[PDB]
């Protein structure tokens, strides 16, 4: 089917020449953003059980990855504002 661009808000937009997304992008991890975290103008302005993406893992000056919540927002995590799992690529917290 057309997945390819989704178009969900304006913001993808934006990232994918601030953050440059401009293509395709494939998740590296899930990461599930943690507590009240910073989440500044180049971060990813999430949440505490929000369910943000990891699809690029920076070694980037900004000491950030690059993650996108459910809610199509893209931005920089730090490392420690997410709980990053390799658990969540496969999914087997149920197994069945």
């Amino acid at each position: 089917e057309k997945k390819e661009q989704k178009e969900k808000e304006k913001k993808e937009q934006e990232i994918k020449k601030k953050f440059k997304l401009t293509g395709p992008i494939q998740v590296i991890h899930l990461a599930k953003a943690c507590c009240d975290v910073k989440g500044g103008k180049n971060e990813l302005s999430f949440k505490q059980g929000e369910q943000i993406e990891i699809i690029r893992i920076t070694d980037n000056p900004e000491g950030k990855w690059l993650g996108r919540t459910a809610r199509g927002s893209y931005g920089y995590i730090k490392t420690t504002a997410v709980e990053i799992d390799y658990d969540s690529l496969k999914l087997k917290k149920d197994l069945e």
